[PDB]
């Protein structure tokens, strides 16, 4: 056919029961979700042709970056909380990759502060139990799917992208192809 399993996207041997319709995972660590999210804009993308109803999970993984990607998981945990995601992704990738100004818990926190969230609700949300939940959902989410790499999406827990077999010398085309290739599987 036009779209193949094993070719466009793969089906999990081990299909996740309870999974969100579709699923992103990233690290602000990853050189290629860096590519995803600030020049191709992939989220965006995809969320502008899925069907209606179809709502779009994004969430950080621990498995780059030691300590500080640990963090990172934990202040998207907040980003999340506080609804602040499209606040809070460029400065983050930017201060890890571009200008390498994030080096602690407190440079992170730096970032929220510049992007107007409040010292004291940033901090209350950062011990929030709220928080620890949304934590351990983006680790359940990387564990039901035995993630060892991103940038990654899941499609009603059944089927991964496979971008590696798609023509990438025009970007809008290859964005487009991602899109249109999510919307498809959406609708399986």
């Amino acid at each position: 056919a036009q779209y193949e399993d094993g070719k466009q996207y793969t089906t999990l041997e081990k299909p996740v029961a309870g999974a969100p319709q579709v699923l992103e995972f990233f690290s602000f660590f990853c050189p290629h979700c860096y590519q995803f999210e600030e020049v191709l804009h992939i989220s965006d993308n995809v969320k502008k042709k899925l069907p209606e109803g179809v709502k779009m999970t994004k969430y950080h993984v621990n498995f780059m970056g030691g300590d500080l990607g640990k963090d990172l998981t934990q202040a998207w945990a907040v980003a999340m909380a506080l609804g602040v995601e499209d606040k809070v992704t460029v400065p983050l990738f930017e201060g890890v990759q571009k200008t390498q100004t994030i080096r602690s818990a407190s440079d992170i926190r730096d970032v929220f502060i510049n992007a107007g969230i409040k010292g004291e609700e940033y901090d209350a949300a950062w011990n929030s139990f709220v928080v620890k939940s949304l934590v351990a959902q983006q680790e359940k989410a990387a564990a039901d799917v035995q993630l060892r790499g991103v940038p990654a999406m899941f499609v009603n827990g059944k089927y991964q992208l496979n971008p590696q077999g798609m023509d990438t010398s025009n970007m809008d085309v290859f964005v487009q192809q991602y899109a249109d290739t999510v919307k498809y599987l959406s609708e399986k």
